[PDB]
């Protein structure tokens, strides 16, 4: 048996994020320094308007897909790291969780030393003492004791965050503008001196930007608040009144924020708003600084835990249930994800952002596959949380479906602009020919499954 309190199903009466409250979530979560590299060098390839279309769009297609990869949480309080164990095997499940909980694992490490790199600015524009890896670890540490409080903390940070972030970006955007003396639509062309990449591969980036936490969010949306007595035409205006909230919080925050990354970039040639405001500015007063810092700081609050850290201590405390629960998970995974020193990784995010797409986008659609077309959303939590079942495969690995990810890996080279979505829709139709022949072996219903509700 693989079940524990903390990975066990997310029962109704135990549930807290509507509709409202995941859109303010999303919001603070978008906001978030990454976003004005990214958004920031694409004005090298494209001028702003068209990035900020790039970015509208990457947005819309991650909503399509969360629409799709949330649905399975929402209904049944499950696991990211429990939910893989369907189509993967049990324990094969594991591989594609652990490439996906080091990618996560990966980012928690670099806003934690962009946020470190904040608190330490303030200091030292008041102490001048600069000591970095003290307030890293500091940082980290911190995210780790409000990430303790799961979700209740990241609820209450970002809805308070939200609309000072908001603010604090609204103002940027009207200091830049006006110190440079300069209205918004001329600024809306000043990019795209130097074309080359495909505008498809630019959606492709703010996608692949997204990627592991659309492809995992079940870790978050497993607490969103369902009505278990709707119908097949209520639970799906449910999962798209919830995927409508996903997108006018995580488009409206990301289009004025990659905005900024971009303007900096234009008007001065760095997509660090610090530096672009402080110059054409020409200097901003000790406090307006200890501000911008105060701003990365909440901006990065507002995304690592949330996005970053809670799904590898989900997997941890599932896969390894009496040795690790979410608390202690939450303390390990901010351990190896500072001890992977991420911010050592050379090149830059776009190129990363191409490899984060086309290496996840068979595993969203295997996900999509296997629950949606396979088993037509009928599933079995008795059999996620037992070793020996009908999700154990051969001997806890269903090895055509790590077949099915190859494959579709490969296809997906041959359309490298595309890569994702081709990985995507091969491994999507892939799945169903590979599943009707496991069925043949293997049996795709379970008379247990009528315990689901004993679990919510
Ligand atoms: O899956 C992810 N977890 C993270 O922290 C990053 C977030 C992230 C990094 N760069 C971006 C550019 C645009 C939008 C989001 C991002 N991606
Ligand atoms: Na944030």
């Amino acid at each position: 048996s693989l079940l524990n309190p903390s990975n066990a199903p997310t029962r109704y009466a135990e549930r807290s994020v509507g509709p409202f409250s995941l859109a303010a979530i999303w919001f603070a979560m978008a906001i978030q320094v990454a976003i004005f590299i990214a958004a920031g060098q694409m004005t090298s390839s494209f001028q702003v308007w068209q990035v900020i279309v790039a970015i509208a769009a990457g947005c819309t297609i991650a909503v399509i897909l969360l629409f799709f990869t949330q649905s399975a949480a929402i209904r049944w309080g499950i696991n990211f790291t429990v939910a893989a164990r369907m189509p993967f095997g049990i324990r094969g499940s594991l591989i594609p969780i652990t490439l996906k909980a080091l990618l996560s694992l990966f980012w928690f490490g670099f806003q934690t030393w962009l946020g470190a790199l904040a608190l330490d600015e303030i200091t030292r524009l008041l102490t001048g003492f600069t000591n970095l890896p003290l307030w890293i670890v500091i940082f980290g540490a911190i995210q780790v004791v409000t990430t303790f409080y799961g979700i209740t903390f990241i609820r209450w940070m970002n809805v308070f965050a939200s609309p000072v972030l908001l603010a604090m970006g609204v103002y940027m955007v009207y200091l830049m503008l006006d110190g440079a003396d300069v209205s918004l639509g001329e600024v809306m062309s000043m990019g795209g001196e130097n074309p080359g990449m495909p505008f498809s591969t630019a959606i492709m980036i703010f996608v692949g930007g997204w990627i592991a936490v659309v492809v995992s969010i079940h870790d978050i949306v497993k607490e969103c608040k369902v009505d278990p007595n709707a119908s097949r035409e209520g639970q799906t205006k449910a999962d798209a009144r919830y995927a409508t909230a996903q997108w006018l919080g995580m488009v409206p925050a990301s289009i004025i924020f990659g905005f900024i990354g971009a303007a900096s970039m234009v008007l001065v040639g760095e997509w660090n708003p610090v530096i672009a405001i402080t110059e054409v500015v020409g200097g901003v007063s000790i406090p307006m600084a200890i501000l911008f810092q105060v701003f990365v700081l909440l901006a990065t609050w507002s995304t690592n835990p949330a996005a970053n850290l809670l799904s590898p201590a989900y997997t941890l405390c599932s896969t390894f249930p009496r040795v690790f629960t979410f608390k202690t998970g939450v303390i390990v995974s901010a351990v190896v994800g500072l001890l992977m020193m991420p911010w050592q990784f050379a090149g830059v995010l776009n190129t990363f952002l191409n490899l984060l797409a086309s290496a996840l986008g068979p595993l969203a659609g295997i996900m999509i596959s296997d629950y949606f077309l396979v088993r037509r959303r009928r599933i079995s939590l008795h059999d996620l949380y037992r070793t020996k079942g009908i999700y154990t495969y051969w001997r806890g690995v269903n090895w055509v479906a790590l077949a099915v990810y190859a494959v579709a890996l490969a296809v997906s080279f041959l359309t490298p602009d595309l890569m994702f979505v081709t990985g995507l829709i091969a491994a999507l139709l892939l799945h169903i020919p590979a599943m009707r022949w496991v069925a043949k072996t293997f049996p795709l219903f379970s008379e247990a499954e009528s315990r689901n509700e004993d679990y919510l």
